[PDB]
């Protein structure tokens, strides 16, 4: 079908423009479709792109009007005050706003199908919203409807919601177009998806992106995979990878590295109101926060991850105990069987259940999956699917049968509910990833696991040294192995918090010199060094110059292989204010070789510090690029959870940063 009307090139100044004579007599039927491409890089904090409303007196509340926000949020309002109707739907983080020092060219697509009784926004090829209503109003059956308005509403002769910004294509079809033709439209992203919405992992949400560059030029990216929304542990989680042997051009279908199969891999739309958007799964086992490094000596990628027993996050992990008991130099894994109150029984060598009551073997092994065998077979437990068609959350068995795992709820073996971390390798890259295995504890029988640094690993250039940063209560951290992941030691840095959120990032400034940079409580950016290759740390320093709430946010950090004004450099990514998890920049700082002190000289916006950017990961690719693949929301906001398709990716140059 063709457009019944088609404009450009509208300049949105605080003054509407009137377009009713060329859309009015043409608006027909109950179905209609707004295609708009648009600019605003400096919007007010609330602006209507386009109106239809009924302008006369006693009529104020009888319009549809297509609205965004200075947060990058979108939204829609279809209103007919003697139909009762006063619909209100949106979604926050949205939009671009500017990309490489130029606005971007958002595209932006509502459908409102009559037939389905369903309003659907898209923006920049995702689909924000799909809200199906039990009595559907036309947007050109609103009673009364006679003003078309661009950068405006009209209600009573009156502009509302001046708009700041410019509309420089908008199409108007008297037709609610496909999905598929919906995909047809050209777009003009600044961005690309790695994971997203609908691909192999089944998972509706993504979070904690990390990206590394190979020796082989091959660029490999994981991330939580998160199902029960964007909540972090308890939940259900996999860990998943992609690689891209393009400079990230092209992006292959996404593996699990990590997986549980205690529940079912559900695509759920995720409940967003203030009753529900708490809802959270209780029961499943999950993965958390993923680390990814490749080893020169072995050639293998390694990557660690959180593991997180059925029902267990951070929240309400057992801060007082490994997990594991260890007995004369060896650490055996802790058993509870069912029935009992303590942890009778430990896995030894080979998988064996041994009773630690009668120092016995029982007939129970586990194997190389975490699964329990008994005399040699495969116990199973049923499944778990999750739904709200009740109104609120349930989780159920759903009939089907899965190999029965020590992490999981019905178990006849259960772990101790704490924290542990994992480890798997691969050795092709990321085509496959081998079942993973749990790490030793490190500070002790009665201490929780630590919490890894989600992003990448450091592979020191002039040794085969492996360093993993990671984070407890009073310190980082470090975990160090020289024979390609086989075993590991920690080496402890004392930091002046208690129970921070210290997220650390490394760089190899120059041969067996290590910099760590990490989150605080403090507002501000933290900093301490290694000239050991990682055995001993620094008195902290703090980065002044940027700005991190008081909760702080993930920061990732590299080193450029190539000089920038002819000094060494580092590069930070983060956001950078002190409000919220917005205004994400790039950070480029130039090494003083006298002191191994940083300049930060350059800062990069990502985009409108008003617009969301959170965790984040940055590495430089083959060709010198940098590639960027970050949550842009606000990840802390409670006003922005469950979003999807926010986490993304783009490719900047350094001419750009600088
Ligand atoms: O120097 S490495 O530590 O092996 C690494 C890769 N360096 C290449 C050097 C050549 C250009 C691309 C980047 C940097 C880290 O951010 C990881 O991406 C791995």
């Amino acid at each position: 079908i063709s457009p019944i009307f088609q404009g450009g090139s509208y300049q949105l100044n605080n003054k509407s423009i009137d377009i009713s004579s060329l859309l009015l007599d043409k608006l027909s039927g109950e179905s209609q479709t707004v295609v708009m491409k648009f600019k605003a890089d400096k919007p007010n904090s609330l602006q209507a792109l386009f109106g239809l409303s009924n302008s006369k007196a006693g009529f104020k509340n009888n319009y549809f009007s297509i609205f965004m926000r200075d947060s990058g949020e979108i939204g829609v309002e279809i209103r007919d005050a003697q139909k009762g109707i006063n619909y209100l739907f949106s979604r926050p983080a949205s939009l671009w706003g500017k990309h490489k020092g130029q606005a971007v060219e958002n595209t932006l697509v509502f459908v409102s199908d009559s037939k389905d009784k369903t309003y659907t926004m898209y923006v920049n090829g995702i689909e924000v919203f799909s809200e199906t209503v039990d009595t559907f109003l036309p947007i050109s059956n609103i009673n009364g409807i006679d003003k078309a308005t661009l950068g405006a509403v009209n209600r009573e002769g009156k502009e509302h919601y001046l708009a700041k910004g410019s509309i420089d294509e908008i199409s108007l079809f008297n037709k609610a177009i496909s999905d598929q033709e919906v995909s047809t439209i050209p777009l003009s992203n600044p961005f690309q998806l790695i994971f997203q919405s609908g691909d192999s992992t089944q998972a509706n949400y993504f979070r904690i992106p990390t990206l590394y560059t190979l020796s082989s030029g091959r660029v490999l990216s994981s991330i939580d995979a998160r199902y029960g929304g964007t909540h972090d542990s308890k939940s259900k989680i996999n860990i998943a990878t992609s690689y891209s042997d393009d400079n990230g051009k092209t992006w292959s279908e996404p593996i699990f590295a990590m997986k549980f199969n205690d529940y079912e891999e559900q695509l759920v739309y995720w409940p967003r109101d203030n009753k529900l958007k708490n809802s959270q799964i209780s029961g499943s086992a999950s993965f958390i926060d993923s680390s990814i490094v490749e080893d020169k000596k072995s050639g293998k990628t390694i990557l660690l991850a959180d593991v997180m027993p059925a029902g267990i996050g951070n929240n309400n992990a057992n801060k007082a105990d490994s997990g594991f008991k260890e007995i004369n130099g060896h650490y055996y894994l802790k058993l509870k069987k069912n029935g009992d109150n303590d942890f009778r029984y430990t896995v030894r060598e080979n998988g064996v259940v041994y009773n630690e009551t009668t120092n016995k073997p029982t007939n129970y092994t586990i194997n190389d999956k975490y699964e329990v065998l008994e005399g040699g077979k495969s116990l199973t437990v049923e499944q778990y699917s999750v739904d709200f068609d009740s109104g609120s959350l349930r989780e159920r068995h759903n009939g089907k049968q899965v190999p029965m795992n020590v992490f999981y709820k019905d178990s006849l073996f259960k772990v101790t509910p704490t924290n542990y971390i994992a480890m798997t390798t691969s050795q092709n890259r990321g085509e496959s990833w081998e079942q993973f295995k749990l790490l030793p504890p490190f500070l002790g029988e009665k201490h929780n696991g630590t919490y890894l640094c989600p992003g990448q690993g450091l592979a020191l250039k002039s040794s085969n040294r492996l360093i993993f940063a990671t984070y407890t209560s009073g310190e980082l951290t470090y975990l160090i192995s020289d024979d390609s992941g086989q075993t590991w030691k920690k080496s402890s840095a004392s930091i002046p918090f208690k129970n921070a959120t210290a997220e650390a990032q490394m760089v190899e400034l120059r041969d067996g010199v290590i910099r760590t940079f990490f989150r605080t409580t403090t507002g501000k950016i933290a900093y301490m060094t290694s000239r050991d290759s990682g055995e001993t740390w620094s008195k902290v320093s703090y980065i002044d110059g940027i700005q991190q709430t008081s909760y702080g946010t993930q920061v990732s950090a590299i080193k450029y292989s190539q000089l920038i004004d002819g000094k060494e450099a580092v590069i930070l990514s983060t956001p950078n204010s002190r409000s919220g998890r917005k205004g994400g920049q790039l950070v480029v700082g130039l090494v003083n070789k006298e002191d191994d002190s940083i300049d930060w000289k350059y800062h990069y916006g990502i985009d409108l510090p008003s617009y969301g950017y959170a965790y984040s990961a940055i590495t430089e690719l083959p060709n010198h690029h940098i590639g960027v693949l970050f949550e842009k929301y606000d990840s802390w906001s409670r006003n922005e959870l469950h979003l999807s398709n926010v986490v993304q990716y783009i490719d900047l140059e350094i001419n750009d940063l600088t």
